[PDB]
């Protein structure tokens, strides 16, 4: 695991990519 990965499923958590956000890969 990792931050960005974590940031990312935090983005996911945010609707991923329902976000507005591209994934944070």
């Amino acid at each position: 695991e990792e931050e960005a990965v974590r940031l990312y499923i935090q983005w996911l958590k945010d609707g991923g990519p329902s976000s507005g956000r591209p994934p944070p890969s």
